[PDB]
């Protein structure tokens, strides 16, 4: 828990499969595992992680009906750490959990 | 629009008619009309307004759909404006509009 950081991903405005607005934000849980990559194959692993998890949020999301954001959270949850997890493992960060918080309907 | 005030509601946590959490606001749009009733009939007519607003927007939207909260936005507002008009009508008060902003779903 100590070296598993919190990231707040800035809120996300997408539309749905089935034509829904929805304004979308997520914390992601992640530890760095390989100082030499992280420090090496990008800028700053921080808001690397945080770019990917706003372009990943956005594409899980719009591949997704609303009746998924009710009923299967944990699915789009398994689906967002498994792709962010992939993404951030070129950097020497091992994605531990995603979590979708807030959804707003305007 | 000098004498129309705005009215943050705050957030109502409730669930729809069809088992939907919600997390619900609103800004009421109201204007004091009758001086003496504002001040005779009740101790405090903005936080009166608040409270009978919180009150409404929770029966409205328990009273509601999560499909009238996507597709039929404008008739719940219309409700909403009805019910706090009456309410604050004893209080010399006009409702102008109510507006659900922000519909989160936990
Ligand atoms: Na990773
Ligand atoms: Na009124």
């Amino acid at each position: 828990d100590l070296r598993t950081q919190v990231l707040d991903v800035p809120v996300q405005e997408t539309i749905t499969k089935d034509n829904v607005p929805v304004r979308v934000n997520a914390v992601v849980y992640f530890r760095v595992v390989d100082p030499v990559k992280a420090v090496t194959q990008v800028k700053n692993y921080i808001m690397a992680t945080s770019q990917i998890s706003q372009t990943t949020l956005r594409s899980v999301i719009g591949q997704a009906h609303l009746d998924e954001l009710l009923s299967e959270r944990d699915k789009l949850n398994m689906q967002l750490q498994r792709i962010i997890d992939e993404a951030t493992d070129p950097w020497g960060i091992k994605v531990t959990a995603v979590e979708i918080k807030d959804v707003e309907l305007p």
